[PDB]
């Protein structure tokens, strides 16, 4: 029975890339009838803000993933968060120590300066103290961390299911440390000793992992275990094909839900980074993606995140996957996040309807259309100048649109048609001073449309309103 993992570490704000490896991991679950669960590492102390594993957990069940052991959830093999289990990392720890694959290095960091400038990197002299007086050292309370005995000379061999074998020579590995000198374990530890307890047989993750792994499987030989599979996923690149990082661009997935995406859009998207669907099609479900998954179709390129491509998948979804009723239920978050209302849901719904070809995120909705909803809305300079450039055509206008009886689309379109004719000007010089009258706006849809969703007595109040 396949079982895959995400092992994120909270930081701050759920991170997209963590979205990303998740996906694969569920469909490399699911399409083996297998298990996902997930595992926090939360140990470094120092990094840790309330909360943050909470936003994690909740953007995978956004992003419609489920898992199937974790945190809240439980489990029959955890704790499932590493905070809780440090008492293990530090037994283990003492079992290498006890095989011989592992010592206690008592160097400062002052010394460890000046060993790196000489050697390049830590040499392992520690490796020559007695064992017996690194243990009274020890037990006397001398700080000190314990670090992975390295077989010196060597050479450790690799397998990466999508990469194929690596041999390293030894020494481009160092004795790494395995428990720091708080007695809390470095991530090489503690994730060899999780996904070995937790039976995970699959790991999938970032290819910034991958020269991790001779160490890992150093590790699962000391113990005497069974390594698990290892699959690289490609690291998600910026257009300029350097690796996307939080802290140069919008990696948080609360950031892309409170923009307005959708998460069935951003999941859609997601897979296109490490996939692609035989028959090229790129909108597809979470479903037919989980039925098409093969490693096979598994680019090793770096895949580049263009923000332009999933606004215009995102557009997509609301005009062409998602029904108007769906989209018009999504926009009320907004509506309300934007202090804006909406009289009745018929109402809603055919504001909705009008817009629907003009936004890309549910953001951009009360933000492009918040006329429809308020007098408060806002007047672009732009708007402001024609109105004032029409304003003569308007005031003359004012009074034919008063007597109007019939306040339909078609009838207000003859009306202005007939009224420029008099005028001698073209239609627009007369429509676009009305659009800006009616919604602070040059770019809205159908003028028509707008004058008369609001009904005539209410249309001729904005008038007025620019008139006075
Ligand atoms: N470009 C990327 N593609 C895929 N996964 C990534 C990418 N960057 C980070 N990750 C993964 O996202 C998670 C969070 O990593 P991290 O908090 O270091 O964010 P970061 O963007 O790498 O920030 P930093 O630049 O400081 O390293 C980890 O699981 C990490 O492997
Ligand atoms: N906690 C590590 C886990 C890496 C792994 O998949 O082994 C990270 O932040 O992704
Ligand atoms: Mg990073």
């Amino acid at each position: 029975m396949v079982v895959t993992r995400i092992a994120p570490s909270p930081t701050g704000d759920p991170h997209v890339g963590t979205a990303y490896i998740a996906l694969f991991n569920y469909a490399w679950a699911r399409r083996n009838g297998g298990r996902f669960i997930v595992r926090i590492e939360d140990t470094d102390r120092a990094r840790y803000v309330p909360g943050a594993e909470e936003r994690i957990l909740a953007a995978l069940k956004w992003l419609g993933l489920s898992y199937d052991e974790g945190p809240d959830v439980g489990g029959p093999h955890g704790p499932y968060r590493q905070s809780e289990r440090l008492p293990l990392y530090q037994k283990y720890a003492e079992e290498l120590l006890k095989r011989g694959w592992a010592y206690r290095a008592f160097e400062t960091p002052e010394e460890l300066e000046q060993i790196r400038k000489e050697k390049g990197g830590y040499d392992g002299r520690a490796r020559n103290i007695p064992p017996e007086e690194a243990e009274e050292r020890a037990r006397r309370g001398e700080p000190h961390v314990i670090r992975l005995k390295v077989p010196r000379p060597g050479t450790t061999e690799v397998k990466d299911e999508l990469r194929g074998v690596v041999v390293y020579d030894n020494q481009e590995i160092p004795d790494v440390v395995l428990l720091k000198s708080d007695g809390y374990p470095t991530y090489h530890l503690a994730n060899v000793v999780d996904d070995h307890l937790m039976g995970v047989t699959d790991v999938i993750r970032a290819e910034e992992w991958l020269v991790s792994t001779p160490i890992h499987v150093l590790l699962y030989r000391a113990f005497g275990w069974e390594a698990p599979r290892f699959y690289h996923m490609p690291l998600l690149r910026n257009p300029d094909k350097t690796k996307i990082s939080k802290r140069k661009s919008h990696t948080s997935l609360d950031w892309y839900k409170a923009e307005g995406f959708l998460p069935e859009a951003l999941r859609n998207y997601l897979c296109l980074m490490g996939f692609s669907m035989p028959d090229g099609r790129e909108i597809f479900t979470l479903e037919e993606f989980i039925q098409a998954f093969t490693w096979e179709r598994v680019s090793l390129g770096g895949p580049v995140f263009d923000l332009e491509k999933l606004r215009w998948m995102n557009g997509k979804y609301i005009r062409e996957v998602l029904s108007l009723e769906e989209v018009a239920e999504r926009v009320k978050p907004f509506l309300r996040e934007a202090g804006l209302s909406w009289e009745s849901e018929a109402y809603l719904r055919r504001a909705v309807e009008l817009m629907r070809p003009r936004f890309d995120t549910l953001k951009e909705f009360p933000e492009k259309a918040r006329y429809l909803f308020t007098e408060d809305y806002p007047v672009s300079e732009k708007a402001q100048r024609k109105l004032e450039e029409g304003l003569p055509l308007l005031k003359e206008l004012y009074p034919r649109l008063r007597a109007q009886e019939e306040w339909t689309e078609a009838a207000l379109e003859a009306l202005l048609r007939g009224f420029a004719a008099e005028k001698g000007v073209k239609l627009g010089q007369v429509a676009q001073p009305l659009r800006a009258a009616l919604t602070g706006s040059l770019e809205t849809p159908g003028l028509f449309e707008i004058l008369a969703l609001l009904g005539k007595e209410r249309a001729l109040r904005r008038l007025e309103r620019a008139l006075a």
